[PDB]
């Protein structure tokens, strides 16, 4: 980034995922994991504290420990506890964590095979 560490210098640096979540019925269906606030050196970063299993967060591809950098395009440090509440209090949330890439590709998840 800036005024800091380059974080780590290699031909194959980490790789974000976008992981969009979308429920049938909020009035019943509602997510079960919640979000952390921890700051550091003024600086506010959302990590995730817990996370349904019999969900969509867990299934999809979350964890108890996970990393939030954005949120429907909105800055973490931007959004308070107000406005985390009102994207919690939602059918369709889109969180951008980041993740270490490894010689795991061939095939992926889902409905679409054949």
């Amino acid at each position: 980034g800036s005024s800091g560490s380059s974080g780590e210098i290699e031909i194959c640096p980490k790789v974000t995922q976008s992981i969009h979540i979308e429920k049938s019925d909020t009035a019943a269906d509602t997510y079960g994991f919640s979000l952390s606030s921890v700051e550091e050196d003024g600086i506010r970063r959302l990590y995730v504290n817990s996370v349904k299993e019999t969900g969509l967060a867990s299934k999809k591809g979350l964890k108890a420990g996970d990393e939030i950098l954005e949120i429907n395009n909105r800055a973490a440090d931007a959004l308070n506890s107000s406005m985390l509440k009102d994207f919690l209090s939602q059918p369709s949330l889109g969180l951008l964590v980041r993740t270490y890439p490894e010689l795991e590709e061939g095939v992926e998840s889902g409905p679409s095979s054949g």
